[PDB]
């Protein structure tokens, strides 16, 4: 409070944020609420020391007691996924998977991954990202009737197109993956499997999605999102030659110095993972997800893309209610309730735009919201979006959720 | 109480904070952060999914993380006179590797600063993508001054004809002309670009001459003479490079932003914008100074250079018969953190090397005087000069307890 008193703004505007997640429901379904062991190891005196290199073999003295925190973190990886290697200096899911097709092609290579408007992310081939422009990526999307992943379109793209390279995982995908059927069809044309697990990463440690690690050449992910840990990324592999490949692309390949914070944070998370008391918050994940999903596909107007959730989230087509996702994204925001637009599969307007809005439940979760609870917020959200600019019903709205917050207490 | 959950992650963060208040850190590109610092790298803000940039998000509920982030690229523009500022990058190499983005094209040509002279990594070296992507040409300094000659950089951008000329440096006690960088690369038709990293405290500070004006874009860290948390910065002052660099961070090379960390940067600018800042600054060079005084009349330890204008230098460790890096494990033993260091036309590898660094801006910040400098520097001789003495060394183990304890940092 000492320090609070030389910069007023910055402080102001840091406790505007603590109340506004607070007082409003976040549904973004990439966030998530670290603990405070997380946040005190990133506000830790780590921030201090340089320490490029790996545990043990530093450019840079004093490095003792740092390598001890970055060899619990790539020793409690190994462990929640099963994998041989692990690197834990990933700046962000973008640094890792930069650094994973480093590992794994040449600038050119062919690579066939989900498209974005499919679920895909951004570093899976759009034309805007490092990935687009630097390799060929070929694109593979869902079924226009199902909106599902359709392996024989998959297989006949890697049978076409003959990629060095297929990657697999989703930003916006609620359905399982099968690793073991795109394992397959990287086998057939000789082609590596690279799987960014992402946004599953907490349901696999949680043994609630399938394990890509046994399958893939490479698996990446990022650490704050069902992980529920610090903002950063993380490299997968049980194949000891990519292993040197993957920390030296990382570094000096990519990256300079870690954040040895950041990293301790990871530590943190991971030994939280491995506590049981983390499974039983996965599986109430996908148990308020798909307590949503049911709500959503009840009502006219919220069309769940596929129709179901096999995890913690759900893209929700909002055209039918005379809306796009920004709209939609807005009005939510208005009544208190935390989403984001978000593209659907065979997306027709602008990733500003889009045609629907994204929303999971890790965040909720973590707060405390059992499947009553989702229910409520999932009938919020509709009631919010059939408002149509009905201020009464809008009132209303904020009200639950008002209920809903004060109900969970998060920082308070 | 949350670390009786995970005792030995937090014994090891215990354990690093006594390190950092017993030891000397005279790492060149370390600092402490202050408790502001580490409170805001410590806050709520790293729940927060903030693709874009302020008031043009990809995320609901950005509203007081745009204050944020406006309050570090303000601060940023106050502090350097850049027209524009993306405070996003996570790191200096993230900066870099935008700038280049957002200046040449893979396989062009650029002229920067040969690593063991004293450049950084991301200024070419070829196992880093900087070399990997681009076509790099090095300039060094002049073997009998060791500072840059300037006739020779022009004559290397005059034959090599790069798009891009890189100056800055991580290994260079000297004052770089970026005035001169500016009319080179104006000479040839190239683009300039600084990194300013080590010295953007002092550039703040007006103690360096400031490259803003004259670089096409400016890139930098937040964690050295900045004293603020681990990140990097890109500034320029053309409207359009700007809007290049911003896409190059995101969705180009980047994703989220670490907005705790962005908090932590704003925090640490308006520290800079104080007048404190400015006398923390210019005890950094006398402390430097000082020390590099105390080297030269050393037997065994050469100053390269013979000289510092800034916070560091390079000492060439070679007279006392050992590399660089037993010059480190010896001053570590001895509770003094260097860092062994390439000198220019170095022989050895990397990871011996001829020498070592050292740097003033931790010691000041925790208080010390030239006099404490001073002490420092002899003591890093006596250590150095020891040579299987175990007598002497706890001499000098002694002297770095009587610093320490008159200087506290964590207590
Ligand atoms: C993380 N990300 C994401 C993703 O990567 N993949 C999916 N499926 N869904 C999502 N949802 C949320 C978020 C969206 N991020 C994006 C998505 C698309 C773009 C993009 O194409 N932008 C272009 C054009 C933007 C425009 O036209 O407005 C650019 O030049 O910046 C830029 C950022
Ligand atoms: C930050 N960095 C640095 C730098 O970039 N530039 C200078 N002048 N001085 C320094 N001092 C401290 C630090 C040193 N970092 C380095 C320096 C050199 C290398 C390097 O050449 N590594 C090679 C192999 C080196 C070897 O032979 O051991 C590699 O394949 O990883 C890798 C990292
Ligand atoms: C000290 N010295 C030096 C050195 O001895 N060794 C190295 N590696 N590097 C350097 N760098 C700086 C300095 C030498 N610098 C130069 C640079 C260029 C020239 C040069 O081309 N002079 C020609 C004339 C060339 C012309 O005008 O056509 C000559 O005949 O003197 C002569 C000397
Ligand atoms: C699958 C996947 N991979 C990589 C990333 C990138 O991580 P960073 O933002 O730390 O670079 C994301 C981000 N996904 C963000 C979202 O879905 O909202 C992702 O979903
Ligand atoms: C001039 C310069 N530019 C970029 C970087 C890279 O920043 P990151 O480590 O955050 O990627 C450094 C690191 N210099 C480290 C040292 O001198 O010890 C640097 O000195």
């Amino acid at each position: 409070v000492d320090y609070k008193t030389f910069d007023p703004d910055l402080w102001a505007a840091i406790a505007k944020e603590e109340e506004r997640q607070e007082h409003n429901l976040e549904l973004i379904a990439s966030e998530n609420f670290v603990s405070e062991a997380v946040m005190a190891a990133q506000g830790s005196i780590l921030t201090n020391k340089y320490a490029e290199g790996y545990p043990g073999h530093r450019y840079y003295g004093g490095c003792e007691f740092v390598d001890i925190v970055e060899n619990l973190a790539i020793d409690r990886a190994k462990e929640l996924f099963g994998a041989k290697f692990a690197n834990v200096q990933p700046h962000s899911g973008s640094q890792a998977n930069t650094a994973a097709y480093l590992a794994l092609v040449e600038p050119g290579d062919t690579i066939l991954g989900m498209d974005l408007s499919a679920g895909g992310h951004l570093t899976h081939g759009s034309p805007v990202n490092f990935s687009g422009k630097t390799y060929h990526f070929v694109a593979y999307g869902v079924d226009p009737t199902t909106e599902v992943i359709d392996y024989n379109v998959v297989r006949i793209l890697a049978r076409k197109h003959q990629p060095k390279l297929i990657v697999a995982g989703a930003s916006a995908y609620g359905r399982t993956i099968d690793f073991a059927k795109f394992r397959e069809i990287a086998d057939e044309v000789g082609a590596k499997l690279m799987v960014d697990m992402a946004h599953i990463a907490g349901l696999v440690a949680a043994g609630l999605h399938p394990n890509p690690v046994p399958y893939a050449d490479i698996t990446t992910t990022t650490t704050h999102k069902t992980l529920r840990g610090p903002r950063g990324g993380m490299i997968l592999t049980n194949d000891e030659a990519l292993a040197k490949k993957i920390n030296s692309a990382v570094f000096p390949g990519i990256q300079g110095g870690p954040l040895e914070h950041v990293i301790a944070g990871k530590a943190v998370a991971f030994k939280e993972a491995l506590d049981p008391a983390f499974k039983e918050y996965s599986e109430q994940i996908i148990a308020n997800a798909k307590a949503m999903v049911k709500v959503f596909n009840q009502a006219i107007g919220t069309r769940v893309i596929s129709g179901a959730t096999d995890n913690h989230l759900m893209l929700i087509d909002v055209r039918e209610l005379g809306i796009n996702g920004k709209e939609a994204e807005s009005i939510l925001d208005s009544v208190n309730i935390t989403v984001n637009k978000n593209s659907i599969p065979f997306e027709t307007l602008s990733p500003f735009k889009t045609s629907g809005i994204r929303i999971g439940t890790p965040a909720i979760t973590t707060r405390g919201f059992k499947e009553e609870d989702a229910v409520k917020v999932a009938e919020l959200v509709v009631k919010a979006l059939q408002a149509k600019d009905d201020n009464a019903q809008l009132d209303e709205v904020k009200t639950g959720v008002r209920e809903l917050t004060e109900k969970f207490p998060l920082h308070k």
